[PDB]
C-alpha cells in the first residue's frame, strides 16, 4: 500500500497472509472458517503445499499470540485467464479450521451481481510494498471506485489529488465498500501509485454464487 496509514490492530479480522518459508507474499480473506479467498495470480507458479495461511496478524515483524496458522488442503479456481487479465480468483480450503475470535472473522460478501456506481468510498488494505519494501504493520488506505479505465471485467479505484494505490504483496488482498468484500486486488498498471490508472480488483460480487457453492 503506498500513501496509506497503519490500520488499528485487528481492525480487519478477516484480512489474511499468506506465506512461504515465514515471508508474506500476498493477501486473503477469511470466508468462511476453512476457506480463504485470494488472487489466482498469487498461486499459479507457487507451490500450495509450501503456503502457509497466517489469520489474525497485524505486525508480521514481532511474534502474535493472535496468530493462526493453516496450510491449503485444495484450491478451487474459477477460469483464471492471466493473458486478459480475467477470473483472478481462487479459493483455497484450509487444512483445518480457524477458531473466530475478536482477531479473527469471516468476511460478509456482497449479493450475487451487485455493481459499485462511480464515487463509492472503499478502503484498500494489505502488507504490500509501501512506495519502502515490504510493510511490517498492516496498511490500509482509502480509494473511491471508478469505472472510467475500468473494464465491467473489474472493479477498479483511483485516489485523486496525489499518488496513493495498491502495489506488490497486496495481491489477494480485499477491498472493503460499505463493510462487503467488493474486491481482491488483481493488478496496476502504469506502475504502483500513478496517479493516472485506477488500480484493478476482481470482482467479488460477480463470483458470489460461485463461492457459496464451494463454502456451503
Ligand atoms: C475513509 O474511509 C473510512 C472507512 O471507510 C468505511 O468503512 C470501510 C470498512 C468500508 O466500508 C468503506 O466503504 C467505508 O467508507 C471512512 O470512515 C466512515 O467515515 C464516516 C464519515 O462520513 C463515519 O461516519 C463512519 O463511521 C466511518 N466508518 C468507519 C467504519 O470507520 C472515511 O469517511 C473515509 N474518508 C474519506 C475522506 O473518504
Ligand atoms: C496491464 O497491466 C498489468 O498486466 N499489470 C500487472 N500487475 C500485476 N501483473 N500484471 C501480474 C498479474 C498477472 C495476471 C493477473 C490476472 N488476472 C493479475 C496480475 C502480477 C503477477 N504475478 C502482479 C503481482 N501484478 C501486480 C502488481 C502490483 C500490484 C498488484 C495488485 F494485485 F496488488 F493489484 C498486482
Ligand atoms: C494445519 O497446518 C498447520 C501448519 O502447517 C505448517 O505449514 C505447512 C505449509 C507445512 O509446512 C506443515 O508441515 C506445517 O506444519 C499445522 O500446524 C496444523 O497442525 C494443521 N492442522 C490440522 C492438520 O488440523
Amino acid at each position: 500500500i503506498v500513501g496509506g496509514r497503519r490500520a488499528r490492530p485487528h481492525a480487519w479480522p478477516f484480512m489474511v497472509s499468506l506465506q512461504l518459508r515465514g515471508g508474506h507474499f500476498c493477501g486473503a480473506t477469511l470466508i468462511a472458517p476453512n476457506f480463504v479467498m485470494s488472487a489466482a495470480h498469487c498461486v499459479a507458479n507457487v507451490n500450495v503445499r509450501a503456503v502457509r495461511v497466517v489469520l489474525g496478524a497485524h505486525n508480521l515483524s514481532r511474534r502474535e499470540p493472535t496468530r493462526q496458522v493453516f496450510a491449503v488442503q485444495r484450491i478451487f479456481e474459477n477460469g483464471y485467464d492471466p493473458v486478459n487479465l480475467l477470473n483472478d480468483i481462487v479459493i483455497l480450503q484450509l487444512n483445518g479450521s480457524a477458531t473466530i475470535n475478536a482477531n479473527v472473522q469471516v468476511a460478509q460478501l456482497p449479493a450475487q451481481g451487485r455493481r459499485l456506481g462511480n464515487g463509492v468510498q472503499c478502503l484498500a488494505m494489505g502488507w504490500g510494498l509501501l512506495g519502502r519494501g515490504i510493510a511490517s504493520v498492516l496498511q490500509e488506505l482509502n480509494v473511491t471506485v471508478v469505472t472510467s479505465l475500468c473494464r465491467r471485467s473489474n472493479v477498479c479505484t483511483l485516489v485523486r489529488g496525489r499518488q496513493a494505490g495498491v502495489c506488490f504483496g497486496d495481491s489477494g488482498s480485499p477491498l472493503v465498500c460499505n463493510g462487503l468484500i467488493h474486491g481482491i486486488a488483481s493488478f496496476v498498471r502504469g506502475g504502483c501509485a500513478s496517479g493516472l490508472y485506477p488500480d484493478a480488483f476482481a470482482p467479488v460480487a460477480q463470483f458470489v454464487n460461485w463461492i457459496d457453492s464451494i463454502i456451503q
